[PDB]
């Protein structure tokens, strides 16, 4: 129910545009019984409806090719509705036509360049001599002719707005001419069609915006107002603004456009003499809409502002919006990033009585944002949307927009040798090959990045599931952390339980804790967000906890997205351990981590993992499951993981086939990766050493290396040594043992 | 304006938005407005002395106001005008309901009552939602592009009750729109064991707000404060979930260091808004998510944020005292280490009622597996029972996350069947025994002797 | 005709000295279009709303003179974040530079260009796309950039041929 | 004062206590040092247009 006002009916009248074959600019085609359907006799005059409020009249024509729920309508008269092929038109009979006294028309300027003959002779004349041509105010129409063809608009209609050229009318081109760039402006207006992943918000504001006006008579039949305030909120780029403009080209209703800041003056009383004005403007014009963008910057909370100038613009617009004379038809909306900035008093029934939520559109949300936008693109046969839109998984309308700018950026770039940008003109093959490939969107998705994550990106140095030796067991369950919930929705809702979203990496140092986390930021699909333990932490009371806070909302926002706490020790401690902790700011900050992984908010796609040398120290809630509930041990390797680890680092490396590296790895024992890499390091800059003095040689006598050899792995092995001791083994083991030891049962079977 | 009143008397004069043009004198920096508010302070004295004029007043910032200003002979008389209570609900919805046309099965009665923090704005917008909502039920016949409506339409037009329960779903008081937040659904039914708890958690609410004379009579006070004190993941905040979905009365849930701000007085200042917000919403349910940040015993460190988290606590203990009788706001703490809490906060008059929630007995565990497996498909097999007796110390959310794990086999298991399917071409109707076996060797005990 | 419009928005961001005013003094110079300078702490002024109506002269401005460039230096000072500002000024001209960058009448000839050291610092809104869609990160040159950087410093000084610019660019 | 400055040319600018004057811009929480830190390196960018004066400070 919440989208009836959306969905569409299926009319006598509703039928798809198709091209015309032969039709010209005056005239529309229709097949014979749709016309006996409507009863419309041919030649008879008629009114289309257009989008964005827009009306075209032509003359019917009955063609036995025309589809019968279709018009046969040229590009004409569909740049006269600002409709395309496909589109829904509806028509009705126009009453009592009349032939125009006088017809004011003015042409295009682009077009009349060139014609050194008089337009309206060579071209207005031989066009409507003799033929009744109906046309309507702000028409354009196409007479072909002279040396280039002449577009003509209709400023004005005398009788107006529907009326016939008959010869008699007396034609004059004499005026200013039209500009390009109005008309090109005029046609590409954003219109509800250009705003997709808000269906149901779009449906509530055409329930507040489009219904009351459209069918005034039904709310006074049920003798209730309709709300008369709109609050639009969301993180930036949803398409706040953009609904805003859409409204406004849509309505018939007066639109009256209030900018936040501008309505500051420096003169005492002029700001609220500003909104005033504002505000008295719109009830002459009722019914009227009125538009507050960036609400916040001039409605603060009147409790905490300390400037009175503020505080008396905030009650000045609490005394506009609802006071003791009422308003007479008039229409609020607002767009703010931040709701809570508002002051309470705003946010009431009479003031903003609807709070609609512009949030992150889903996958087919995305995929409608990215169809609206590329709709004037020229994209090839092998562009593929859909995958687009699942690869995109936090971004808003304003990124795909960037998307498909870039991806067009890069088909201009791969388009850029041929062309010489010192030159004036391009050369026409260069434009007609022009096209958007999806390897230019498979690029474009690779730049891509959702604005809200611009602060938290780190470059990660592209670390491939097969740069890491071992540890296969923790690679398919990681690989299955992220992408279980998000490739597969469905399998979940079907066991009804909601997935895992906690790991936590414990062991000695250099076994690949880190080294998996960057794996996952490249091969897993999902957002990434990679912090260090203490930069969340700041000397002021609030932001340490602040800081927390505005993160895991980052991470929300841009679900899927993994939260990477690297040494999480460092964040989140034994609470009440240390006293002078900055007035226990440490205890503080845990204490928010615990709401913000498990409390009274609803669970996103939020995947934190965390890596730690002690486990031991972090605080048991931490690990509490639904926090962290999966506990992965990564411990030293053992000799068939070695083999895995030292064929990794050395897979990109010339090394000589002599050398053995199931002995390399047998006679280490208790060396950690990050050891088994030093060696191979090693074995690298004795190599070098030895290339260097070989041409250094070789230049003497004018006054080697081509591979990793065993004397070199033999002479970096007696440097070798082993980073982490027996003695800190036991303390990661018996954190292991202590969890193995917590479930008892030994193996767990069930009976018989 | 005061000579016009004074001119054609009697008079009256109205001052809307009264804070706007009367701040105090020492806290305005502009001198005009300084010169607005002492001329305001003239008008009236000499309107003592004017032939019958009143002046009547209107703000929703009282305290804002220049203290000279209410003094005797400068708006001496105020009238508070407070949240209705429920035979006011049942007044302004009868109000709001005379010219809208209305079905026989609407009942007022029940709408006045299901509506708890509403100030009548909020009723009025509950209205024209259930209005809202009988056009978009008739809006499947009626389409936007259409250049009439049907007779036989506007007749069969009309507001039943089930687009007031659809309001009712959707209304919620303007005052807590800052505080509201999104709350997963949890029924009663969804936390297993505790069913003492559960009892005393109903009857800790419902009776003082149901029957406040019998108090009264019996010469006693009903506790006004709740402390949840127990191991990690027992169902602190699961129940605190429940009481915001079942209990009939109006949630606000805190986060524990929302509340504190870099600047000074700003932090104090949130938590008196939060206790007054609650107050105007009565009967309002104050839940306090890991309070131990919040209430932290004092003198810790020297080193405090400008002794900012002393002062924050002592405005909670001023906040509580100072709500009593009457106002209905019932403050539940869940802490998980119970021990830091500050002992004042734990006081008699202050959250004195202290509830433990225990790691989950036998018969809880049972409870608490077949409430996370009632929605889901499990084998008959699968013995519940034989599963509480092996998991002896585990917690709710550790046998939380052995049906967790048990789905993600189950899920694994089915995915590389539609591979092989595929494969073929070029299953896991429900868990059973062996995906719970093996999701329990990875099983683990949180909470530690 | 591949039907797009061209991004309006740039953000030069690196550590002082690396060149991000050079680089906008070469576009104004060798663009051919009207450029108007911008300086962050200029704008701003006492009065209530003259830093707003100053950053509406300068947008008017060149959106007289279209098709037109605007540089605005140091963006970190003008353009705070509104969360983490106090100041009521500060964050009206936020929301000022928002509005005018992108609104419900959108800006179609004139490009914006700004220039600050902390990215980080700018409002989160700015930096969406329709604002300041790509940021460009003027870094360190490695050693051929710094050897054809002293090639350019050098070009008027009168040098020797003992001079080695290679070596010079080797040692820093 | 650079204004002044310039149209007294030759002269000298002389700012006692420029570390007062200007802080570090991460360093300083208040936006009005920030903000004196960026006018003064605008003002300096400025000042070499052969306008005969040398800015100085202690
Ligand atoms: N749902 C959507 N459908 C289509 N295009 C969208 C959508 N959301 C955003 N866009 C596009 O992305 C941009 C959004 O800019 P807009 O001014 O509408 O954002 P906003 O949410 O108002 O931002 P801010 O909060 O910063 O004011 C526009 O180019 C718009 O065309
Ligand atoms: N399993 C592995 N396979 C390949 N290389 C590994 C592996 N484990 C560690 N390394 C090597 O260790 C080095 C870095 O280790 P890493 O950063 O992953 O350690 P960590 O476990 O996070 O330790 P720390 O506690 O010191 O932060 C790299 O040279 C990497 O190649
Ligand atoms: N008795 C129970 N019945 C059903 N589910 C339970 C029960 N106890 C715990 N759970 C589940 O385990 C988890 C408990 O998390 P919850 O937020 O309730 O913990 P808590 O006791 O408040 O602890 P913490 O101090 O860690 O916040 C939830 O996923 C919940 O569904
Ligand atoms: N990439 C570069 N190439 C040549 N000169 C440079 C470069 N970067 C900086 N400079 C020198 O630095 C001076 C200007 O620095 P500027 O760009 O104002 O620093 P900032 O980027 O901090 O504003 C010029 O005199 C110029 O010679
Ligand atoms: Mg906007
Ligand atoms: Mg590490
Ligand atoms: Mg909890």
């Amino acid at each position: 129910l919440s989208t009836a006002i959306l969905k569409q009916k299926n009319r006598p009248n509703r039928l798809i545009v198709d091209e015309a074959i032969n039709e010209d600019n005056s005239v529309v085609s229709l097949s014979q019984p749709k016309m006996d359907e409507l009863q419309l006799f041919r030649g008879d005059t008629v009114l289309l409806k257009g989008k964005k409020r827009r009306e075209a009249v032509c003359i019917v024509l009955s063609d036995d090719t025309c589809s019968d729920e279709k018009i046969r309508m040229n590009r004409v008269v569909r740049n006269n509705l600002r409709v395309r092929l496909g589109d829904v038109i509806s028509i009705q009979p126009c009453p009592d036509v009349k032939y125009g006294k006088r017809i004011h028309v003015l042409p295009i300027d682009d077009t009349v360049e060139g014609i050194t003959g008089n337009l309206f002779e060579v071209y207005l004349k031989p066009y409507f001599l003799e033929a009744y041509r109906p046309i309507r105010k702000g028409d354009i129409f196409l007479v072909r002719g002279g040396m280039r063809a002449v577009e003509f608009k209709v400023v004005e209609t005398d009788p107006s707005p529907y009326c016939i050229v008959a010869p008699d009318t007396v034609i004059h081109c004499e005026g200013e001419p039209i500009k390009r760039e109005d008309e090109e402006e005029s046609l590409n207006e954003v219109g509800y069609d250009d705003i997709g992943g808000c269906r149901k918000q779009l449906a509530q504001i055409k329930e507040m915006v489009e219904l009351p006006l459209r069918h005034p008579a039904l709310f006074k039949e049920i003798g209730v107002k309709p709300p008369r305030g709109i609050l639009l909120y969301g993180p930036p780029g949803t398409g706040k603004t953009l609904i805003a403009r859409a409204v406004a080209n849509e309505t018939g209703a007066f639109f009256f456009l209030i900018n936040g800041p501008e309505i500051m003056s420096k003169l005492a009383g002029e700001s609220e003499s500003n909104l005033r004005k504002a505000f008295e403007e719109a009830e002459k014009n009722a019914p009227a809409i009125i538009f507050i963008d960036e609400l916040d910057a001039i409605a603060p909370k009147r409790e905490k502002t300390h400037g009175e100038v503020e505080r008396r613009i905030v009650s000045q617009l609490l005394t506009l919006m609802d006071g003791l004379k009422q308003r007479a038809h008039v229409i609020v909306m607002a767009a703010t990033n931040r709701p809570n900035s508002i002051d309470p008093a705003l946010r009431r029934f009479g003031r903003f009585d609807r709070e609609v939520d512009i949030g992150i559109p889903d996958a087919t949300g995305r995929l409608e944002i990215l169809q609206i936008h590329t709709k004037n693109m020229k994209l090839a046969d092998d562009v593929d949307l859909e995958q687009v839109a699942n690869e995109t998984h936090g971004h808003v309308g304003a990124d795909l927009a960037a998307l498909c700018s870039e991806a067009a950026l890069q088909a201009i770039r791969k388009k850029m040798d041929l062309i010489d940008l010192e030159d004036e003109t391009i050369d026409a093959e260069v434009m007609n090959s022009l096209a958007v490939t999806m390897d230019d969107f498979r690029w474009a998705l690779s730049q891509s990045n959702p604005s809200a994550l611009r602060e938290t990106v780190v470059e990660v140095p592209q670390v491939t599931w097969e740069d890491i030796g071992g540890l296969e067991d923790v690679k398919r369950e990681l690989q299955e952390l992220v992408q279980y919930p998000v490739e597969h929705p469905d399998k979940f809702l079907k066991f009804g339980m909601t997935p895992s979203k906690g790991v936590l990496f414990y062991g000695p140092p250099g076994c690949g804790k880190t080294l998996l986390a960057k794996a996952i930021a490249n091969e897993c699909q999902a957002n990434f967000i990679s912090i260090k333990g203490p930069e969340l932490l700041t000397m002021w009371f609030g932001e340490s906890e602040a800081n927390v806070r505005e993160i895991f909302d980052k991470a929300r926002q841009a679900a899927p997205c993994v939260l990477f706490f690297d040494q999480l020790d460092s964040i989140a401690k034994a609470r009440g351990g240390n006293i002078g902790d900055g007035g226990g700011a440490a205890d503080r900050v845990i204490n928010q981590i615990l709401t913000e992984m498990d409390g009274m908010s609803t669970k996103k796609n939020v995947f934190i993992i965390g890596a730690t040398n002690r486990p031991d120290i972090i605080d048991p809630a931490i690990l509490r499951p639904g926090r962290l509930d999966q506990l992965i041990y990564i411990p030293l390797p053992d000799e068939k993981s070695r083999v895995a680890i030292l064929k990794a680092n050395l897979r990109k490396s010339p090394v000589a086939k002599d050398v053995d590296l199931e002995f390399l790895a047998k006679m280490t024992n208790g060396f950690s990766g990050a050891d088994l890499t030093e060696i191979c390091q090693r074995a690298c800059k004795l190599a070098i050493r030895e290339s260097i003095e070989s041409e250094i040689r070789r230049e003497r006598e004018r006054q080697p290396v081509p591979e990793i050899r065993r004397d070199h792995f033999e002479e970096a092995m007696r440097f070798a040594r082993r980073s982490v001791s027996d003695n800190d083994i036991r303390k990661y083991e018996m954190f292991a043992q202590t969890l193995q030891q917590s479930r008892g049962f030994g193996s767990f079977r069930f009976p018989s």
